[PDB]
DNA sequence: ATGTTGCTTAGTCC
DNA sequence: GGACTAAGGCAACA
């Protein structure tokens, strides 16, 4: 299928009856943002189509994308990570606004689960069923050539969609492991603020990482 | 009030 | 693999 089709069978999803209920339960429950609308549906993946490179997440954050509907838009992971795609010079601007003109240059971003997970941990079963979405989204990126795994989970999900082991490819920050064509797959500590702001990610070393996924990349 | 909640990793143990 | 949790720094939240 194409994109337009994409965006519209992703988003009426409701395979997870835990994550179709959290993403709505959790609307309202965060202060600074009690009153106003929440996207509070499946998340579709925000950047250029022709990529070369994918940074791959997680699952939405509750108050993030869950409310803002654009990946890490509205929270502290996307608060670390856009001024550092700007300063790598891999998008128009530092900021990601709802309904702003961010364009991301040979970036796409999307995730391993769709919508809000509880505790920001899904469950295996969970994690196979949006694996479906997964296949469908990455089949419309033809041009990645470096796959950036932003934490365990995102690692291990993109591990099971190339159908490699995790024996030998572990999970550690910097670690790079080649994929068929002459692509890429590196991993990344998670963005997240419990990462960032407890200093096991700096923005050196993420910096780091997109400059590497830019060299790998021929960019 | 100032204590709690909440934003991955790395290791333990079965 | 699966279930569990100490540790890490900060600040919105209550
Ligand atoms: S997490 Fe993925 S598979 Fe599950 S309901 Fe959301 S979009 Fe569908
Ligand atoms: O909502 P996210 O994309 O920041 O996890
Ligand atoms: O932000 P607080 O301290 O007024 O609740």
């Amino acid at each position: 299928m194409d994109r337009e089709a994409f965006v519209q069978t992703l988003t009426a999803c409701r395979l997870c009856p835990r994550l179709v209920a959290w993403r709505e339960e959790v609307v309202g429950r965060k202060r600074a943002f009690r009153g106003e609308p929440y996207w509070a549906r499946p998340v579709p993946g925000f950047g250029d189509p022709e990529a070369r490179i994918l940074l791959f997440g997680l699952a939405p954050g509750a108050h993030g994308s869950n409310r803002t509907g654009r990946p890490f838009t509205g929270d502290a992971s996307g608060a670390f990570l856009y001024p550092l795609l700007h300063e790598a010079g891999l998008s128009s601007k530092p900021e990601s606004l709802p309904g702003d003109d961010l364009r991301l240059y040979g970036v796409y971003l999307t995730a391993a689960v769709r919508c809000a997970p509880p505790k920001n941990k899904p469950t295996p079963e969970e994690l196979r069923a949006c694996a479906r979405w997964t296949e469908v989204e990455l089949g419309l990126l033809p041009e990645v050539r470096v796959y950036v795994a932003l934490g365990r989970i995102a690692l291990e999900a993109l591990l099971a969609h190339f159908g490699l082991r995790k024996s030998a490819h572990p999970f550690r920050h910097g670690a790079h492991y080649p994929l068929p064509g002459g692509r890429h797959l590196l991993a990344s500590y998670h963005v997240s603020r419990q990462n960032t702001q407890t200093g096991r990610l700096t923005r050196e070393m993420f910096l780091e990482v997109l400059m590497e996924a830019k060299r790998l990349a021929g960019l």
